């Protein structure tokens, strides 16, 4: 495969469903490269656990933790890291209220080159144990020889775009990583970077981030096909923000409109949203505790009941993962019979305005609250018009894209409800024998 899209290993599926999955210990293994230093961008960290995932021989190499914690939360993270003198921290600035540092990325500097890993998991044991999570593994990028002047740039502009994403932090530890990236050749990269950073973007910057970045890439590097209005949009996520009083406020006005863009010329497009039901969570490998990583609150949900008529169950027989609750987030554009896709995105971004951006100032400004990061797979970047959908995720005819859950998505039944984490479920016990009492 050219795609280098992986799921994380799941404890409690048959070996055939972990063949070609990756655990964090595999990503950090000496087989992937001889580690010199690393940067871990994330939201949540268990530092004691994290250090143990590195090979023993690499555990004293410098590690930078890039986080967004403030006040007592920041103090707690510093206290976690203080025993490890090789660990440095970078607090990403969050100058708009209610934003988070949500990006999940590893920068892995080796004796042999550089690797970038953009993924969906927090750095805690539970996120790598029984969840469905997604990973994009970059190629091993070689160093550009000193005295050689070359760009090291890919046709997708990934090198400059990654440097642009890091430059937005205005952080000295990350300028050091920018200088590392400048010294490497990233020209083999076949994915497009889609980041969000906090800010209010106008004019020459509105297309840099969030859903306007997606829109721009789709305008420039995808083409429209006949009957495009029949090609659905699928969004798949593990958290839901406050989207407004009806679908016209954000979801089906600006967000869907970006997602349905194809090509450069100027809606009945079906919108599928995949989000675990209560029954998905109850019968999951983790049971109700899976719902601690699905933080949809009743205060939010009761303001937007209109949204749940878009919701489809989690189902992943294709990857043996129907009972491994999703923390991956994905967005894609399948054909009307779901046999092909026009593009696929794996990202940290959930279904929220904070992550994707909301237009302000009479549509002239895009405001984003958070840091997010994902990679976009476009057929044109592979010499193709569309991707075939892989019938079985771990099977083997490889310009076929490995979609990790089942198509078509299945609508909630009349008795299903979205998982809402702060109300009790005491009607039926979970796979461990327990109820859920927040
Ligand atoms: O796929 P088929 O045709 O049905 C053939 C088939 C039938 C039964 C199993 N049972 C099974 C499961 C299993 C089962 C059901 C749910 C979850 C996990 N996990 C394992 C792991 C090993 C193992 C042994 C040594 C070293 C490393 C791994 C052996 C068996 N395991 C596996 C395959």
């Amino acid at each position: 495969n050219p795609f280098q899209f992986y799921l994380t290993r799941v404890s409690g599926v048959k070996p055939k469903y972990n063949s070609g999955a990756l655990h964090i210990k595999d990503i950090l293994s000496p087989l992937f490269g001889t580690l010199v230093s690393s940067a871990q961008f994330n939201y949540c960290f268990d530092v004691d656990w994290l250090v143990k995932q590195y090979p023993p021989e690499f555990r004293k190499k410098p590690i930078l933790l890039v986080h967004g914690d403030k006040r007592e939360a920041k103090a707690h993270l510093h206290a976690q890291a203080k025993p490890y003198e090789n660990i440095s921290l970078c607090q990403a600035k969050l100058d708009i209220a209610f934003g988070t540092h949500h990006t999940k990325m590893m920068l892995l500097l080796y004796e042999e080159g550089l690797r970038v890993v953009i993924h969906t998991s927090n750095l805690i044991h539970a996120d790598w144990h029984q969840k469905t999570q997604g990973i994009w593994l970059s190629p091993l990028y070689p160093r550009i020889a000193d005295g050689t002047h070359k760009s090291g740039e890919s046709p997708t502009h990934f090198k400059a775009d990654l440097i642009s994403y890091l430059m937005a932090y205005n952080a000295p530890s990350l300028k050091e990583w920018i200088d590392v990236i400048h010294k490497h050749d990233l020209s083999e990269t076949n994915v497009y970077l889609i980041g969000s950073t906090p800010g209010r973007f106008q004019g020459s910057q509105k297309d840099n981030w969030g859903h306007f970045r997606l829109k721009k890439l789709l305008k420039d590097h995808a083409s429209s096909m006949p009957n495009a209005e029949s090609w659905p949009v699928v969004g798949q996520f593990s958290s839901v923000g406050s989207l407004g009083a009806d679908e016209s406020k954000w979801l089906c006005s600006e967000f869907k409109e970006s997602m349905l863009t194809l090509g450069k010329e100027s809606s009945s497009v079906p919108l599928y949203l995949i989000y675990p039901s209560v029954e998905n969570v109850r019968t999951s490998l983790e049971g109700y505790p899976a719902g601690g990583s699905l933080p949809y609150s009743i205060q939010t949900a009761e303001k937007q009941n209109w949204l749940h008529s878009y919701f489809h169950k989690w189902s992943a027989e294709t990857s043996g993962r129907s009972n491994a609750m999703p923390h991956i987030k994905t967005y894609m554009r399948p054909s009307p019979d779901f046999s092909k896709i026009a593009w696929f995105l794996v990202t940290s971004a959930n279904l929220s305005k904070a992550a994707w951006g909301a237009l302000e100032k009479n549509g002239t400004q895009l405001m984003i609250r958070s840091y997010e990061l994902g990679v976009l797979f476009l057929p044109s970047a592979f010499g193709l018009d569309s991707f075939k959908v892989k019938q079985k995720f771990f099977a083997g005819p490889m310009a076929t894209f490995p979609v990790p859950y089942d198509l078509p998505p299945e609508l909630y039944g009349s008795k299903d409800r979205p998982w809402i984490w702060n109300i009790p479920y005491v009607k039926a016990p979970d796979t461990h024998g327990n109820m859920w009492v927040p």
